[PDB]
């Protein structure tokens, strides 16, 4: 409808596949050459499901602050034929806040979603499900199950991944440049 959604669009159409793992169907954004990320709670194994193909994972890895506490990301490289749009040059450097951001989710249960949620806070610690999370991005919008993995967008920069939810607040693990570092 606007610029924001220019820029989601134009991630989800070149940057994301739908993986499939023994915990769910996830939105999974692909980050440069075969490497993707994924939340930590999908439990990627050895084999996963990419566009309802059979695909080897030659390495993953849940990634942890320097605390030791849990970041809810794990970054996948997949044994695909194909890479992905460098897009590492929209990552943030620094942990921040946002203005008016879009939360994109593509599915089987929900293809072709776009979600204008607003303001992002630099929220930081959450007990997510249980699990002491640190680096947590949070928005006012109510985000339903089948939405983890969505990519959080503004114009210009690819700021987070879609990891949970308590019914009238979502919350996204951050996306630094420093953790694709090669
Ligand atoms: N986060 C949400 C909110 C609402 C819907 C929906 N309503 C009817 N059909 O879909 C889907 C996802």
């Amino acid at each position: 409808m606007g610029p924001g959604f220019d820029f989601a669009q134009a991630i989800m159409k070149k940057n994301t596949v739908i993986a499939r793992t023994e915990k769910g169907e996830f939105t999974m954004l692909g980050v440069y050459d075969r490497v993707a990320v994924i939340p930590t709670h999908a439990s990627v194994g050895e084999i996963i499901y990419i566009n309802d193909v059979e695909t080897r994972v030659l390495d993953a890895c849940a990634l942890r602050d320097l605390t030791d506490t849990n970041l809810e990301i794990t970054i996948v490289k997949l044994d695909r034929n194909q890479k992905f749009r460098d897009i590492r040059h929209f990552l943030p450097r620094c942990e921040d806040d946002y203005n008016d951001a879009v939360l994109s989710v593509h599915t089987s249960k929900f293809p072709n979603m776009y979600i204008p949620v607003g303001q992002v806070t630099n929220y930081g610690f959450l007990n997510l499900g249980g699990t002491p999370t640190h680096r947590i991005l949070m928005y006012n919008f109510p985000t339903r199950a089948g939405q983890c993995g969505g990519v959080v967008t503004t114009t210009g920069k690819v700021i987070g991944i879609h990891v949970g939810g308590n019914g009238a607040q979502g919350f996204a693990a951050m996306l630094l440049h420093s953790y694709f570092t090669d």
